[PDB]
């Protein structure tokens, strides 16, 4: 058995930079999984980008999966009216992370018109099964989880309402968290309820000194970056990262779906020679260097869509635990052996719909306390039960109570 | 009963959807409503201030809503699309000229519309009966996307030029329109991203658009049930009048298709206003059909039963049709469904009949069949059923690659 499984996720593309960092990946043998952002594609994401499409085309050819980071990583939130120049005017404030979020609904939105782009530029994408652009997110800025009805936490002072982590004064009050991180909040639910599930990290490779004018220069070498990846393996990282943005603190320690898994952010810009340093010749050889050695030492690499583990026939399965079955996570009612026919289902009598969602849905185990939405009502659930299509909550009043 | 009626009703969310959906209720029918949301941007040029009050009446009475495109394809109508183009486009008629162009960019228009509809109402998605990313129809088109043996294509729905009335019209479905080539490809872009779509059998309109007030003329109600009575199992898609609304291929005889029938309609039809007075004289004939085709033996159905549900307990005949969690399977064998033994994309019992064309994992897959896969187009040389392992770029016995 493997040391660990280690799931390498590269945010911001796709951008030049993109292009060597999957050849790298390709040469080291490995899968990754890139969240996109396609106002790179429209050439207005303020990175060197005339190549993104060649980038995206190289990912989905290579078998690498592509996963949902919004259309404009929330610039529209940072200046005053979205256009061209937006990702530059917020690089010349660097006010990414005040206000990031505000209208839930609007920012939401965003990972939609993410899609209607990248259809739009590659017309052939959905023949790619490795495209999961409409399965798998990622919050910008935000450590945030939904994986499971019994495995989501938010990140609570991912963004700002006025002051920035390191400035003077700043105030973090996970318990009464920023607008803007409520707001965040409401869009992880919102896409939830779209059918997407949205990951964050336990370990982030980034500079060592943003304070150099060569920043990239000083991401992790690969020996200590190994270092940090075992420190990760089981020991709940998302609540003891820093910095305090990047913390996930009421995340689920010891869950069993996160149990001998590390899933380590980066960005396809710290690979490239240029405003941030020289990142692909210092660090294209840190990142090759690192898959060498992270297999020596027992580890193995894979991809998002199989963070949870898809159902497969023939698997023995016990009370309680989580597959992926077609885009939808089923929790075991009770330990069986699965067969071709028995595959988990709305229906079916060995598995239950364990989504990470909030609209009520037929065959999911609900517990006392959860709120369910339905048709265009919110329900408390009084009566912990597995839900069927005859007890939808609006004739059901002694299971659920309405709000 | 001797027949299912589905009737759906096109254009909407209006002023005039909200008394449709009154005469509906009181008649103890569901419909299906496919929409077009820029109404509830204002910009629709008709009376649409209660837009977003008809779309929720229609959802809280358990109507079905489906997606008809954000803009009625009025963007290809005008030269640069606005708040006034819907006006600019009724000033000029042409709506059916030019009106599918870049079909990447026609589909999209039908993701824009789940945006703007879960923008005005963000707890669209609470409601079981809103399907607006399942079922679509399209403007102008009587084009099906059903399942992978029941497709056809609305040939001479849009013109490059001429208008069907107009002077010097020829539609020739050998060698179709521009405007229809891109329908053809919006249809599939659509399919691949999982839609059904669905034509009609008949279209409750005015008997003559030439008359003052033609909405006035909308057949009375026991002449337009001996439409459907002519319709049922007859084909009527093929023989239907105009010519665009034609779909030429259709297949006649389809298991699908027997003993129904889809009624077209507008919401616009049924108000007092620009076309007539519509509700005055057209909401007693709904109301009016309605009973009389329950006395005459049918019943009435929504689209997202066109294809039946898989129900447990049911005995089914091999290559007969379901539609489970908005997926299309064909039995492979004839056996009893059973709790656990529901179809999916690993079943034995149960094949994906989606009407797409790219590889998808337990597809019956036929000699001839084109199939997309990872950006590259595959001939299928020999039939057989997909699995994971048998992939088109690996299985040289199985595709062929063709020439881009
Ligand atoms: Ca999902
Ligand atoms: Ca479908
Ligand atoms: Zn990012
Ligand atoms: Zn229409």
């Amino acid at each position: 058995t493997p040391k660990g499984t280690i799931y390498l996720t590269f945010d911001d593309g796709p951008v030049n930079a993109s292009v060597e960092v999957i050849k790298v990946l390709n040469q080291g043998g490995v899968k990754a999984t890139f969240y996109f952002n396609a106002w790179h594609l429209d050439g207005i994401g303020d990175e060197n980008e005339d190549r993104a499409l060649e980038a995206l085309k190289l990912a989905l050819d290579s078998g690498h999966i592509v996963g949902n980071h919004s259309y404009d990583h929330m610039i529209h939130n940072c200046v005053e009216e979205f256009g061209p120049t937006s990702g530059a005017d917020c690089n010349a404030t660097g006010n990414h992370q005040i206000h990031s979020y505000q209208d839930p609904v609007r920012d939401a939105a965003s990972f939609e018109q993410n899609l209607i782009t990248l259809e739009k530029y590659l017309p052939t994408i959905r023949s790619y099964p490795n495209y999961k652009g409409y399965e798998l997110a990622r919050l910008p800025y935000t450590n945030g989880w939904r994986v499971t009805k019994h495995f989501q936490a938010d990140g609570l002072c991912a963004t700002s309402d006025n002051l920035k982590p390191w400035e003077p004064g700043y105030v973090c009050d996970p318990a009464n968290p920023s607008n803007s991180v409520k707001a965040s909040i409401q869009v992880q639910n919102i896409l939830a309820n779209q059918g997407y599930q949205t990951h964050g990290w336990d370990v982030d490779w980034a500079p060592e000194n943003w304070g150099i004018p060569m920043p990239a220069n000083s991401l992790t070498e690969a020996v200590p970056f190994l270092a940090y990846v075992d420190k990760a393996l089981n020991s709940c990282s998302p609540t003891t990262i820093e910095p305090i943005n990047s913390k996930t603190q009421e995340f689920p320690c010891g869950t069993p779906l996160h149990a001998d898994k590390v899933i380590v952010l980066t960005h396809d810009f710290l690979f490239e020679d240029g405003k941030r340093g020289m990142g692909a010749t210092q660090n294209l050889p840190k990142l090759a260097e690192f898959i060498r050695i992270a297999k020596e030492a027992g580890y193995v690499f894979d991809t998002m869509d199989n963070y949870t583990p898809r159902w497969s026939v023939g698997k023995t399965y016990q009370a309680g635990e989580y597959v992926l079955y077609q885009g939808v996570v089923y929790k075991a009612v009770i330990s069986h052996t699965a067969q071709q026919d028995w595959a988990p289902s709305s229906t079916s009598s060995l598995w239950t719909n364990a989504d990470p969602a909030t609209n009520w849905t037929l065959n999911v185990s609900y517990e006392q306390g959860d709120i369910v939405n339905y048709k265009g009502k919110r329900y408390l659930v009084s009566v912990p039960h597995v839900s069927q299509q005859d007890w939808t909550p609006d004739t059901q009043n002694t299971l659920f109570t309405a709000l």
